[PDB]
């Protein structure tokens, strides 16, 4: 379908761009924000433990984008065995989920 | 250093982007472009099989970035393990490696 395809575009583009931003947000603060944090810790830094350092002027995303039926997207982290997860609850609860986001490697 | 800091952020956002658009690709594709076809394939419709299915009207990002030190990024796919991979060689030959970007799921 057409607008299947549509939602899905923006499912995965929303999730890679959060993935940025939050891969951003790691790079200053040497560790992704948590669940309890969310991705609200994109938009103001965290009240919650472990408080941002030199946290940027408005943040780390313009906006947080919602997905195609209205939800949310959402944060698991650090996640089961340190797998941090960025998903969408998708139209009819099951989940397109971006997985392990943290799996980087240095060195070969 | 601020300089490296500053390479830091564009390699990782660099990559990032190339991840999304690579996504992309798979979206209308069903896979990924292998390491044969290249991260060319996300400006230009690849010459080599499998061929893309109606490659959009100036691709999948407006131009390839290269790295701080003047290196093409570089894709490795479908991969050891079907572990799909994208890297930045570094200054000194020790890459830096955004991995298994095909990690998604559908389902909990
Ligand atoms: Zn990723």
């Amino acid at each position: 379908g057409n607008k299947e395809k549509a939602d899905r575009q923006k499912v995965v583009s929303d999730l890679v761009a959060l993935e940025g931003a939050l891969d951003m947000y790691k790079l200053d603060n040497s560790r992704y924000p948590t669940t309890e944090q969310g991705l609200q810790a994109l938009v103001s830094a965290p009240s919650a433990e472990p408080h941002a350092r030199n946290y940027p002027e408005g943040g780390y995303i313009r906006r947080l984008p919602q997905d195609p039926w209205g939800s949310d997207y959402q944060l698991l982290s650090p996640g089961q065995h340190g797998q941090v997860d960025i998903f969408s609850l998708g139209p009819d609860g099951v989940p397109e989920s971006n997985d392990d986001i943290g799996n980087w490697t240095i060195g070969f």
